């Protein structure tokens, strides 16, 4: 069956800017600026639009080694984002799949605001525990914060 879970976060970087490195370029990003989080974003098909697979894996230590996403849809109008967790990590003979959208919207300050959802699909009679719905929470807000003082911080960087 499927456990929705939603959540809004701020952010101080405008929404388009945001969703150019924060989403699109995630994979270059991540193990850059935010190394101690993800350790390496590798492309195993696809050119980043719909059916992309990427391995992310982890730093030693975290309690899952990496996951396998796929990309579902890249929407730059709206700045939406839909990926699933498809392989690895959590995903097994309890969790099928985790569908995970964003959509990232324009505050009149110059921040945004960003809307995630995250769907687990579950195999049986299996719940999904609190403590694996904090734990992705917790890593969203760390890459973000550490995109956020990256974009901060080199300022001709995806305008």
């Amino acid at each position: 069956g499927v456990f929705n879970y939603e959540t809004e976060t701020t952010s101080v970087i405008p929404a388009a800017r945001l969703f150019k490195a924060f989403i699109l370029d995630g994979d270059n990003l991540f193990p850059k600026v935010a190394p101690q989080a993800i350790s390496s974003v590798e492309n195993i098909e696809g050119n980043g639009g719909p059916g992309t697979i990427k391995k992310i894996s982890f730093p030693e230590g975290f309690p899952f080694k990496y996951v396998k996403d796929r990309v579902d849809e890249v929407d730059h109008t709206n700045f939406k984002y839909n990926y699933s967790v498809i392989e690895g990590g959590p995903i097994g003979d309890t969790l099928e799949k985790i569908s995970n959208e964003i959509k990232i919207v324009a505050t009149p300050d110059g921040g945004s605001i960003l809307k995630i959802s995250n769907k687990y699909h579950t195999k049986g009679d299996h719940e999904v525990k609190a403590e694996q719905v904090k734990a992705s929470k917790e890593m969203g807000e760390t890459l973000l914060r550490a995109v956020e003082s990256y974009l901060l911080a080199h300022s001709d960087a995806y305008n």
